């Protein structure tokens, strides 16, 4: 239908700036024109995809406490494919993905969610999902230690081998998996999506 396709996918960008002004005011306005599913597979679906859509708007939306977003929140980390990535690939990937908001809370409740999609997606890796979400944090405040040009007791590789030691449920990580997380942080800093 023709003009009925026109029509919608004007619409749709319509949306688009919409949710980008104000992310509840935009999935309404989508949904209630029937150019998304109002359920958190398409909600999440659409976001990951996110197609002219701002990332702080994005994170916004994902950090929100209501019911209706914590299960986007959760569809939104199932559509992250981590399989076979390092555990700094996989957070590279995941933090460019959207705008992480300030708060310590959302925070948490998203590298949470982070946490758990990784072991699911590299079974055996680490022992717990606690690991990862530790290590996950080592690895961000290594990146702040090595890349921040005031933080001047940088952390070398011995040293953040052995800030992690006993970390895998009191046993102590490969030193190969460490090195390889190490290095792959030096030698690229995070992007933040601004
Ligand atoms: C704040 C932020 C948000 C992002 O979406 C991506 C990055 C790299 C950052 N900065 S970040 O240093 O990796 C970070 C700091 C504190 C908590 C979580 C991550």
């Amino acid at each position: 239908h023709m003009s009925k396709t026109l029509q919608r996918n004007r619409k749709m960008a319509m949306g688009r700036k919409k949710f980008n002004m104000d992310p509840k005011k935009g999935i309404q306005f989508l949904v209630e024109n029937e150019l998304l599913q109002n359920t958190p597979e398409e909600i999440a679906r659409f976001l990951y995809k996110g197609e002219g859509l701002n990332k702080t708007a994005i994170g916004d939306y994902l950090g929100e406490r209501e019911e209706l977003n914590l299960a986007v929140l959760h569809a939104f980390v199932d559509l992250h494919e981590f399989t076979d990535l390092n555990l700094v690939q996989a957070l590279r990937q995941f933090l460019w993905s959207f705008r992480l908001p300030g708060e310590a809370q959302k925070i948490d409740r998203m590298m949470e969610a982070f946490a758990q999609r990784y072991c699911l997606c590299n079974p055996g890796v680490f022992q717990s999902t606690d690991t990862c979400y530790v290590l996950s944090f080592a690895v961000i405040m290594l990146n702040t230690s090595l890349h921040n040009p005031n933080v001047r007791d940088k952390p070398g590789l011995e040293r953040f081998v052995a800030m992690n030691r006993g970390i895998n449920e009191g046993g102590d990580l490969p030193e190969e998996l460490l090195r390889n997380l190490y290095d792959s942080i030096r030698n690229e800093p995070f992007k933040i999506p601004e």
